[PDB]
């Protein structure tokens, strides 16, 4: 058993109510922020309109722009026991308007037009984040946090992978693991994190069609730093414009922007800590990236059905660029044989297959859908990824199976 998701949030709330949480981008460099205090009762409020229509354990979309309450529609959603279920604004139409009807979608959150010429499913409340009888309903529920008793397995979010996409159901207890994990890996990696509260900042570059855009908000309140972001297309515009001036002490990227963009750490003045994942790196990169003294970097390996992040290893000058590192928290990696449960001599190639907290709850309605089972009655995922364990027990990434 766990602290709930929003955890920190309230924490941080509660010790340094002034310190800022969020923080939103435009220009482009003006900036608009919220402390935790005003983070957390939004949140609440969110929460408390979401518990008066009745939600529990149900699917709620959310398809925003970059803005200061689209943090507290999340952080609510997952207060009031519910399931967030993001939908990137940008899809098409018939994408969206899959996404609500396999998630069965209780609820919407919205503005913009995003939902124009979508199908609603008959079961969708939408709500306008805009539309002024909205925010006048908001700003009259109550501000207390939740009492918040949810069983662990709870679905927290539902992330939809690649024809027809199927939904990974991540549980409170997975996320809550995940913040928990990297808390502690990152404080250990990049120990200046543990003196930056109230005053780092995760910038949050991640489009929300990945996990990887709720890690960086959920790791940023970890820590008490500031949430930080803009609309992708402008923080991508001049990605050393970014780092620069919105103060970036943590981020998280795919490692060819750093090749495309020709970054370097004195175009980040204040970073501390860079995870790079999601691909291989280039040797010109790791030079560049792996050898500073103010920037720790961590090659992150995690699949979405394993929350996120799983395995991670700083990387250094003489790092091989496919190692991934040691499993976090409580995870544990097996190399069994492609075709078995039989574990390989360490050493060997074979399937990657983790066990531990990070392990998701499943897909949502994809009985034919393999990866998730049992192994010796304990529950695992199987990646389809090929590794080999080093002689220290760190893991390299082979190929695909
Ligand atoms: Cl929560």
């Amino acid at each position: 058993s766990t602290v709930p998701p929003s955890h920190y949030i309230e924490t941080w709330a509660k010790t340094h109510p002034e310190w800022k949480a969020v923080e939103v981008a435009t220009g482009f460099i003006v900036t608009e922020d919220w402390t935790y205090k005003k983070l957390n009762e939004t949140a609440n409020q969110v929460a408390n309109l979401i518990i008066h229509a009745s939600l529990h354990g149900r699917a709620i979309a959310v398809s925003l722009d970059r803005s200061l309450i689209a943090f507290a529609i999340i952080v609510g959603i997952m207060k009031s026991g519910n399931t967030y279920v993001p939908i990137e604004a940008g899809l098409p139409n018939d994408r969206k308007s899959f996404l609500l009807r396999d998630s069965r979608a209780a609820m919407a959150f919205v503005c913009d037009n995003n939902f124009d010429g979508v199908e609603l499913p008959p079961e969708t409340k939408v709500l306008d984040t805009k539309n002024q009888s909205f925010i006048e309903n908001l700003s009259t529920q109550d501000t207390s946090d939740i009492l918040n008793n949810y069983p662990e397995n709870l679905d927290a979010y539902l992330l939809y992978t690649s024809g027809t996409p199927k939904g990974v159901r991540v549980s409170r207890h997975n996320l809550s693991s995940f913040s928990d994990a990297w808390g502690k890996l990152i404080g250990n990696v990049a120990p200046k994190s543990l003196e930056l509260g109230g005053v780092g900042k995760f910038l949050c570059l991640a489009s929300r069609a990945f996990d990887v855009h709720i890690g960086e908000m959920f790791l940023a309140w970890r820590f008490g730093l500031c949430a930080v972001t803009g609309e992708r297309l402008s923080m991508l515009d001049d990605l050393p414009r970014t780092f620069r001036e919105l103060g970036v002490t943590h981020a998280g990227i795919v490692p060819s922007l750093l090749d495309q963009t020709g970054l370097v750490p004195e175009d980040a003045p204040h970073l501390v800590y860079l995870g790079v994942g999601g691909e291989k790196m280039t040797p010109r990169t790791q030079q560049i990236w792996s050898s500073s003294d103010r920037v720790a970097l961590v090659n992150v390996y995690g699949p979405t059905e394993v929350t996120i992040g799983c395995s991670a290893g700083r990387i250094l000058p003489d790092s091989d660029t496919r190692c991934i590192g040691h499993p976090l928290g409580d995870s544990v990696a097996h190399v069994l044989a492609p075709g078995s449960n039989e574990h390989v001599k360490k050493g060997m190639a074979g399937e990657l297959v983790i066990e531990g907290s990070l392990v998701a709850n499943g897909y949502l309605n994809r009985p034919d859908a393999k990866g998730f089972c049992d192994i010796n009655g304990r529950k695992m995922y199987r990646t389809g990824d090929i590794v080999r364990m080093d002689a220290d027990s760190s893991i390299l990434f082979l190929g695909r199976k």
